[PDB]
């Protein structure tokens, strides 16, 4: 079975066709591209080896990255796994490898990288799901003369959630890309910055991963799957010297439903022995990280395993972390967004089996670096029907067109909005300009 994670829908890629795409290249910029992937493999990708990276179609361990970037442009169209935005094998795909698993390891800079992807890739769009906090006007004019030159440069605002100017997001020749969740609101963690420019999907975000380092979540009900609604096994952290380590629970479990009901603060669950708990998330990560809170109430209750659901403040898909201090949830725990949870509600008391699974192909990831994809991805598509328009026109329409966000107009937190692909294209359909 193939799903269509929430974010290519939502930037309406799903309903347009890249059967033209093979007239323009994106190049991504990242931590190489695992070309055995099922998924990855069979694309029209090629790569210029780098010296201090190995091989570009190598990512190597723990240096899955620019996998789950690539996936989000083009993992392909299968009945397997998942699908990007450009799913059947047309785009050209240029990897430049610049991140070794212990970080930059390129020989030279992230200008030289550019300058590869456009002389020897080819590229007519660059993606950059990276950012430093300096800034050069070496780089600022380096940049803007491909930029003129009719290359299209995007690149993830990041996320540390502050004001902060991340580069190259933040030079005006790049499109700055903040992370929106599948509600739409503004992702905790996206910097906020004038220079933000466009929205795209970075919470939650399913993706191809290196071979074997990904993790799955399931929960299963009278033989059918949540899978495709989405359900993000608890990314869990515990104690680990000074600091806190990753400890996720691998298992599955089997019971009746039952729901933890939420009355202000205080949980009334009962007896959850021998039961799947559902409970409404009490909280949202931002300041701090409250999962722990709604899943130890279940997990006292003697549950057997744990489905948290988000509440109306934040009613979209959730990948939070489970901070455990104590290391009391020691059994499978997952998050679901709202719509699934109040679904869930009229299964109680039916058997469910919830999961979570280690060594899989596929992985929840959050970031601008997530949301990055989506919109050089889209861009990519749109400018295959209109490749006689420029980068700076392609650019244009992707603003024009963008879904408001937010408060009315342009903002800080969303740029001029969520990418819309559909709206984007027939803008280009009048003319290079719009209508
Ligand atoms: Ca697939
Ligand atoms: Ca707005
Ligand atoms: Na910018
Ligand atoms: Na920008």
């Amino acid at each position: 079975a193939e799903t269509t994670p929430w974010g290519q829908t939502f930037v309406g890629a799903t309903v347009l066709s890249d059967s033209q795409a093979g007239n323009r290249t994106i190049c991504i910029i990242d931590s190489g591209y695992d070309r055995s992937h099922n998924d990855l493999n069979a694309n029209n990708v090629t790569g210029t080896n780098n010296s201090g990276t190995g091989n570009w179609y190598q990512p190597g361990n723990n240096n899955a990255h620019g996998t789950h970037v690539a996936g989000t442009i083009a993992a392909i169209a299968n009945n397997e796994g998942v699908v990007g935005v450009m799913p059947n094998q047309n785009a050209n795909i240029h990897i430049v490898k610049v991140f070794n698993e212990a970080g930059w390891g390129y020989s030279s800079s992230l200008v030289a990288a550019i300058d590869t992807c456009v002389n020897s890739g080819g590229a007519n769009v660059v993606t950059m799901s990276l950012g430093g906090s300096g800034s050069t006007t070496t780089e600022r004019n380096a940049l803007n003369t491909h930029y003129n030159n009719g290359v299209l440069l995007i690149a993830a605002a990041g996320n540390a959630g502050d004001s902060s100017y991340s580069y190259p997001a933040s030079y005006d020749s790049v499109m700055s890309v903040a992370a929106v969740d599948s509600n739409l609101d503004h992702a905790a963690f996206s910097q906020y910055t004038d220079q933000v420019e466009i929205s795209g999907p970075g919470e939650a975000i399913l993706s191809t991963v290196t071979v074997g380092e990904g993790r799955l979540a399931d929960i299963t009900i009278g033989g059918q799957s949540y899978f495709s609604n989405g359900v993000v096994p608890h990314n869990r952290l515990t104690p680990s010297g000074t600091s806190y380590a990753p400890a996720p629970i691998n298992a599955s479990a089997t019971g009746a439903l039952a729901e933890c009901t939420v009355n202000g603060t205080s949980f009334s669950c009962g007896n959850m022995a021998n039961k799947i708990c559902l409970v409404e998330r009490v909280g949202n990560q931002g300041s701090s990280y409250p999962e722990i809170n709604s899943t130890k109430a279940c997990k006292t209750a003697g549950a057997k395993g744990i489905i948290v659901y988000s509440n109306s403040a934040l009613p979209g898909l959730q990948n939070p972390f489970l901070v455990d201090a104590n290391s009391d949830i020691t059994v499978p725990s997952v998050s679901v967004d709202r719509a699934t949870g109040l679904a869930l509600k009229a299964k109680l008391g039916q058997s469910t089996t919830v999961s979570n699974q280690g060594n899989q192909d596929y992985e929840y990831y959050n970031g601008t670096s997530m949301a990055t994809p989506h919109v050089s991805g889209v861009a990519t598509l749109v400018w295959s029907y209109h490749p006689e328009c420029s980068a700076s026109q392609v650019r244009a329409a992707l603003n024009a067109t963008a879904d408001d966000l937010s408060v009315a107009g342009r903002d800080n937190q969303t740029g001029y909005g969520m990418i819309n692909a559909v709206a984007a294209k027939a803008y280009l359909d009048e003319s290079c300009t719009g209508p």
